[PDB]
């Protein structure tokens, strides 16, 4: 489990010591004691529901480019999950383009055929890449970095209960996550950053809001709303 | 088996007029007579083993770059194919690389460890890209146009029967072909080019030269050797 934890989220070594470090690289990223065992703490965080993209970097297969060369960007939702009327997934997309257009000066139009600059689906277990959803539980979803083809696509684990509300899995909460790896962001140690790694199933949604963090780092790429 | 050939080669409308218009695109590219039937030389050239890289273009998943931005490349092989021994894969590997290397300024070093820009591997069936092998026959491999990541990688199907000489398919002619597309070539419309997307097995392997052609092709992005 710890194994293949620090493997895929702290790249450690895919071929003790080494490992020893990588606990501390993660418990000091992910706000834990830096202590270097395998305390009770550090075992429960591993168990908790996160974002399949790494912690210390990128995605290796697909890096793509540091930011999008242009500002008025187009999304597609390619399929829906079963879960919700596709209103309700329509919604929550929508909404989570909306807190990232705030405050940049970057722009979202729907397509609904074609090949659009970032496509939204669902998919379970192995769907086409090279990561493979895994069942309800641990990773929620995926994106890419900004790029051609592939590259700024967000896949979203349909092993998992999506919801409106916080009974399940937040579509809405996720996919804002996802959209901010889609426009070139990595994840924050911070806790209180949309961008931290594990799934906060917070209690009042209207209390929702980009941290100070999450806006730094957005604007530090494209620049602030005109 | 006709849709689907002008779905993967010359991406017909994924989703009559249409098909008769991309059957004679087919039939100009691959040396045919451009009727618009299924003729019976049609449906042969449809059953021989070919290269799984479109035809009117590029990997729409996996577009890459237009060219290498540096001269001095790193390759390393990944696994290899029980077919042969591995010193024959290595030689036939090598061979194809020297190919290039005489006709441009582009430098080969091989890795056998990290991250190299061309990854060699044999896989069959699915193998974490979108595009699955489909056992013995028909697809033979297939590579990535220049970039990060997976782009340079080139695929071979190990459920082929890879040979040394021209009793199976030869590694080396496939290897060689490409790598042209690794290194930013796309198919040709030529009978005589390396780059022709169907296998020619031909008879004399010292008879074996780039045609005009993949040099003038492969010159007018890096240029010539110095
Ligand atoms: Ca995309
Ligand atoms: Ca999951
Ligand atoms: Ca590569
Ligand atoms: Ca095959
Ligand atoms: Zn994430
Ligand atoms: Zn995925
Ligand atoms: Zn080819
Ligand atoms: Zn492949």
């Amino acid at each position: 489990l710890v194994q293949k934890y620090l493997e895929n989220y702290y790249d450690l070594k895919k071929d003790s010591g080494p490992v020893v470090k990588k606990i501390r690289e993660m418990q000091k990223f992910l706000g834990l004691e830096v202590t270097g065992k395998l305390d009770s703490d550090t075992l429960e965080v591993m168990r908790k529901p996160r974002c399949g993209v790494p912690d210390v970097g990128h995605f290796r297969t697909f890096p793509g480019i540091p930011k999008w060369r242009k500002t008025h960007l187009t999304y597609r939702i390619v399929n829906y999950t079963p879960d919700l009327p596709k209103d309700a997934v329509d919604s929550a997309v929508e909404k989570a383009l909306k807190v990232w257009e705030e405050v940049t000066p970057l722009t979202f139009s729907r397509l609904y055929e074609g090949e659009a600059d970032i496509m939204i689906s669902f998919a379970v277990r192995e769907h086409g890449d090279f990561y493979p959803f895994d069942g309800p539980g641990n990773v929620l979803a995926h994106a890419y970095a900004p790029g051609p083809g592939i590259n700024g696509d967000a896949h979203f684990d349909d092993d998992e209960q999506w919801t409106k509300d916080t009974t399940g899995t937040n579509l809405f909460l996720v996919a804002a996550h996802e959209i901010g790896h889609s426009l070139g962001l990595f994840h924050s140690a911070n806790t209180e950053a949309l961008m931290y790694p594990l799934y906060h199933s917070l209690t009042d949604l209207t209390r929702f809001r980009l941290s100070q963090d999450d806006i730094n780092g957005i604007q530090s790429l494209y620049g602030p709303p005109p």
